[PDB]
């Protein structure tokens, strides 16, 4: 799966002060992170605060990034399956590349059988699309392999796994789904597993949120991590030593306020269209903001000198 492999930011959703959706800077985003040696971009994710935004902002997003020449895989994630399935027929519709299908939410969520029937739905509406499921237990719910090939059996467009709920669920997709010669793959779904996944799990690519803020910094250390897929042995220690030091910046990805912890990154960084969130009473407290700048001024502190060691360090940038 071509659209799949390397790795992929999932774009977060720019809003003007009056707080309606900025798709020229999402545009421009999309455009330099792609510039900056990502395969493609997933809108629109939880990174794009899809609950806070209409199907029409988020179909409009996707069609704008479509259009300007961005390779993009479309979330279908909604409040319910019809509308999932409608943003995966407009993806289709506008020549979208890549479709990640969300499990069912709010009702049925837990029910097997609900969500079989959610995903078929989905992955009809756009039979040509490269689709992958995201697992999660965030919703209260588990794809198996029992399922998986259930639905890939009728449903060839079905080609990834993108798994977020550990380091063990992590293994038993790569054992039992993703590792067979058949083209299915494993997509990274949490920026703190990018080593476990590309060289314990076979990943094919990964799935970025701190990607967006260090892109340059993530390739970097997914360059290191298919080396070491490879068996490089340089390059295993220096990953292991540079997904250390991310560690902290890239576990946000894991809790409730990665939206707001990543936006306030970009402030930092330089892009002031990321200061203000889609509702304004969403801001991290003084102290989360203390502890970022601190945690960001440290990564970059620590970067800055190991970035310039000789061997795989060297060899393995963007």
């Amino acid at each position: 799966a071509k659209i799949f492999s390397g790795v992929i930011p999932a774009l977060m959703t720019p809003g003007r002060e009056d707080r309606t959706p900025d798709f020229d800077a999402l545009v421009r985003k999309g455009k330099a992170l792609i510039a900056d040696g990502m395969s493609a971009v997933v809108y629109c994710g939880s990174m794009g605060d899809w609950p806070l935004l209409t199907d029409a902002q988020r179909m409009e997003g996707v069609e704008r990034l479509v259009k300007a020449g961005v390779p993009v895989i479309v979330g279908t994630g909604a409040v319910n399956t019809a509308l999932a399935a409608a943003h995966a027929a407009h993806a289709q519709k506008v020549g979208a590349q890549g479709l990640m299908v969300i499990p069912r939410v709010l009702s049925r969520g837990p029910s097997i059988v609900a969500q079989k029937a959610h995903f078929k739905a989905i992955l009809a509406a756009a039979p040509d699309l490269p689709s992958v499921i995201y697992n999660s237990p965030y919703y209260g719910f588990a794809t198996r392999a029992d399922l998986f090939f259930a639905l890939r059996a009728e449903h060839p467009n079905l080609v990834g796994f993108k798994e977020f709920g550990g380091n063990a669920d992590m293994r038993y997709a790569a054992e039992h789904i993703t590792s067979r010669d058949d083209g299915v793959s494993l997509m990274i779904g949490v920026d703190t597993a990018v080593f476990h996944g590309f060289v314990n799990c076979g990943a094919t690519g990964a799935i970025t949120g701190i990607g967006n803020v260090l892109p340059k910094e993530v390739i970097h250390l997914c360059n290191l991590s298919r080396a070491a897929a490879a068996g490089d042995v340089d390059a295993r220690q220096r990953a292991q030593e540079l997904e250390q030091a991310l560690a902290v910046l890239s576990s946000f990805d894991e809790g409730p306020d990665l939206v707001l912890y990543f936006k306030h990154m970009m402030v930092l960084k330089g892009d002031k269209e990321y200061t203000l969130h889609f509702n304004e009473t969403d801001a991290l407290t003084e102290s989360q903001r203390g502890y970022v700048e601190a945690q960001f001024k440290l990564f970059n502190t620590w970067y800055a000198e190991w970035s310039k060691l000789p061997g795989a360090v060297e060899k393995y940038k963007a």
